[PDB]
């Protein structure tokens, strides 16, 4: 494969549209920041989740805490632990890689990055808590279907029964969105 | 909320970008068909997905047969499983509905519907079969991304476990999108 031409078609807020011809085939990008997430699971097996609207469908769904790399030259998981605290007002002493996701593969370079936050703290001073295994349930019923979120859900729960394992947060993020931040279009 | 007023950005090949004033807040939104996927379970829980390249990310990502919903008129199941024939050479006599998933709820209407294929028969006359265990492990140790598979390869994995059910293809499909194709900017 190869990438002939670039052309910008338009740049927003959050993201900016190109349009490339291929090795010949048109094929356009939506380039995005990237963005994290976070599943904090607390002592006893539950998870906070909230409830925002998403005007792209029209309303609230149910989601994990999580916000856009939109911090140029910040790690991950300090733009998480901010959102953790922003969102939940919560603290977390150890924090692992859960899962990554490349949310729309055919139109967009985003790719997400969820984090599994240990040893929680309430600091500071709508959303609920679920216990895991409810939240998973919640998915395959289709009460929670932001992908994110989804995936979030579905590997913690594979984690809490044993199936699988967090990672170390070095682990490779390959699919971790630049093209947008590259182009830093502001000020 | 509410939409103060539309003003289309593009229109492309399988999406528009559209731009809205909300309740006020500028709103991009990226319109698209909406797809549909298969997790193909054969009689030993093995299951098909295909190894296919992504010019968003530059790299080839595993994934579940899928396609775009960009027949007008037609039944998301029918276009699945005529992808699961297209793709993987499969026919299925029992489908039913494993998990909906809104892909990117931040800047695109796109919304996923994931359908479970059962009683498998190979017809007509690169891709792998993956015991949905090892799938399952396979996500969370990163080599699947792609958020639909994710989401599939969990979900189906949950009923395997026993955790959870498959549902009935009449399930309501909330997010599937209509606003792209209600625009026909075709011929
Ligand atoms: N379509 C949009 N057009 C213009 N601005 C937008 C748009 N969507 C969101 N914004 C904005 O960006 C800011 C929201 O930032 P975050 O709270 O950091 O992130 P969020 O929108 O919740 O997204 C995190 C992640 O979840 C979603 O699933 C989304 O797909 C993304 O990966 C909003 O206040 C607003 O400025
Ligand atoms: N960014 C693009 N720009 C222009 N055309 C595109 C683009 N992306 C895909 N296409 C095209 O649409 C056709 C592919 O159709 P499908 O095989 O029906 O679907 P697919 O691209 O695999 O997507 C199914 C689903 O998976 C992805 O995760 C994607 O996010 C989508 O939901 C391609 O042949 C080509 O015309």
């Amino acid at each position: 494969f190869e990438t002939i031409s670039s052309e910008t078609l338009h740049t927003g807020a959050i993201f900016a549209l190109r349009r490339d011809q291929v090795r010949i085939v048109t094929r356009e990008v939506v380039e995005h920041f990237g963005a994290v997430a976070i599943v904090a699971m607390d002592d006893n097996g539950n998870i906070p989740m909230v409830y925002q609207y998403r005007h792209t469908y029209g309303r609230r769904l149910w989601e994990l805490p999580a916000g856009l790399l939109d911090v140029a030259g910040e790690p991950p998981h300090l733009t998480a632990a901010r959102e953790l605290r922003e969102e939940v007002g919560l603290q977390a002493s150890t924090w692992q890689v859960l899962v990554d996701l490349d949310t729309a593969p055919g139109f967009s370079d985003e790719s997400v990055r969820v984090y599994l936050a240990t040893g929680l703290r309430e600091v500071g001073r709508t959303m609920g808590w679920y216990p895991i295994a409810e939240a998973a349930r919640r998915v395959l019923r289709g009460e929670i279907v932001n992908s994110i979120a989804i995936a979030g859900v579905l590997a913690v729960h594979a984690v809490t029964t044993g199936f699988a394992q967090p990672r170390p947060l070095d682990t490779e993020w390959i699919d971790r969105p630049t093209a947008f931040a590259a182009r830093r279009a502001e000020r």
